[PDB]
């Protein structure tokens, strides 16, 4: 509570300082304070709340430049995570689309396990002020670019990493680099194929207690994320590419001949991804 | 013109009339009117404007059962036009994607002609705030139903009566019955397969002037559509219906296998589509 204590006695008002010790004033909360709130707490007169407005706009907007407010902003960031109700139609939304876009794949299960169908244990909405702010920033400017339309879907991710991205966000420093499509992050609409990345590329080594790609018992976790594509271009065969194509914002591609398998898609920047709902379930 | 006249006869202020005569003050203007504006014009006594406001809430809130200020206020509602300049990034995206998506027809151009790229000779953004709120609350029903997705795209549409539509939005009730996926109101990923419908169902009997189907010389005009797909069930066979299959919001099919064809797409509900772009052009 120094800095508050180091504020108010710079004012030669540190006679109120009882009142910041009741009522836990700190200079986060006291510079968001005017001269109602400063009225609830126990400053009547009208010459200290003065004094303390002037002082605060001192500080936030007079060393603009050293941003005192980013340094006193700091809480109350970070992810949470809200559990849907398995009652309510998202959950059941989800959980649909999640079950309805399995498929056999080339290999026979190898990477991604045996099974048509899944368990779920439970969805999760990610909520994250910064990064969403960032992702909504790059789709207003790539809505710009694309005669107003973002071109907005939902896919899944598979990623050993899950962890950190709903900590930090999509990166594409952290980009698949030995993908087909180049160095970027990688979406799928089938369920299916986002899992068999869950414990790493080809499935890795199964999961960590038994070594066992197609386990039944350990849990697995998938994101079902917001991706804006804009103008992808549509690509036929593998190509390694740093960046979009000139003038677009993605790539499509289609690793199969028409029929149960559907789209894939890459992105070659992080703020163009956000991780709505964090999956729990198991294969069956 | 006699509305405002009555309503301050009735509260006794005709002696205000020549201030509201000057200042050109309807009743539509004046239920709008707080104190600070009534001060503006010259209504300097308290008493006054506390009886002009008062008449209004109960004129307004009173006799909200009659709904006044529908009647008051159906001016500044149509459609108006605003032209993209060539020189704009928009004007540039929307021609492209209208040029790129030519393609070759099953029908050697018997219906839409024999062309290989348009000449866009001018693009319009339709704006109209009734139509708008009527497609973003239909958006807000279907993404509460579709895990927070709108699954919103940009398709093509074609139609002899676009004039209609963009003065009166999308409307299922003049669905085109004959649809081979039934009754509804169909769009088109490539520009050229929606090309075909201007002038009509097979391309009509052309244009109005010489009745030619591959005119060259007489304008024609289509529309680039926000459409709202939200759960879209895929078609693979020709298969008449009213409405959306249970638990889904649109159809899409296509009925060529060939890679070069795109998608098209079929909603049974006029509020989930909404004609952004109004294109004027010719065919080469
Ligand atoms: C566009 O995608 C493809 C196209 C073609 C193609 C080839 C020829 C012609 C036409 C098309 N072939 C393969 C893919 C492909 O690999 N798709 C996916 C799909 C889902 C995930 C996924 O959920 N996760 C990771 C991931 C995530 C993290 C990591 C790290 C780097 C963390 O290990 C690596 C891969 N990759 C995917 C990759
Ligand atoms: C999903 O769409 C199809 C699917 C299949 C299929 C068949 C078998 C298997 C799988 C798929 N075959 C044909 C179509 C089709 O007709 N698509 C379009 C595409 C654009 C427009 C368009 O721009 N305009 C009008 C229009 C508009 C208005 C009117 C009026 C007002 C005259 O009724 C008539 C037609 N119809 C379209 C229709
Ligand atoms: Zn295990
Ligand atoms: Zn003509």
């Amino acid at each position: 509570d120094f800095s508050i204590t180091q504020f108010v006695r710079n004012l030669g008002l540190e006679h109120l300082m009882d009142i910041f010790e009741r009522e836990q004033i700190t200079l986060d909360v006291l510079v968001e304070m005017g001269h109602k709130e400063l009225k609830e707490i126990g400053i009547n007169a009208y010459g200290h709340r003065h004094k303390l407005i002037k002082g605060v706009e001192r500080l936030i907007s007079g060393q603009q430049g050293l941003n005192p407010y980013l340094t006193l902003n700091t809480s109350g960031s970070g992810t949470i995570l809200i559990d849907l109700s398995p009652d309510d139609k998202e959950f059941q939304s989800v959980e649909e689309e999640m079950q309805s876009t399995v498929r056999e794949h080339r290999d026979g299960g190898h990477a991604g396990g045996i099974f048509n169908r899944y368990n779920i244990l439970k969805i999760q909405k990610v909520c994250n002020k910064k990064l969403w702010e960032r992702y909504t920033h790059r789709r207003k400017e790539v809505s710009e670019e694309n005669h107003n339309h973002a071109n907005e879907r939902m896919l899944f991710h598979g990623s050993p990493f899950v962890n950190a991205i709903i900590h930090k966000g999509f990166d594409e420093r952290h980009a698949y680099i030995g993908g087909m499509f180049g160095a970027g992050i990688y979406f799928a609409e089938n369920s299916s194929k986002s899992n068999q990345y869950v414990y790493g590329i080809g499935g890795g080594t199964g999961c960590p207690v038994h070594k066992d790609r197609s386990c039944y018992i350990c849990h697995r976790q998938l994101l079902f994320c917001r991706v804006t594509l804009g103008k992808s271009f549509l690509q036929f065969s593998a190509m390694k590419m740093a960046h979009s194509p000139p003038g677009h914002h993605s790539v499509t591609g289609r690793p199969s001949v028409n029929g149960l398998a559907l789209a894939e898609y890459v992105i070659y920047r992080g703020e163009q991804a956000y991780p709505e709902y964090l999956i729990t379930y198991q294969i069956m």
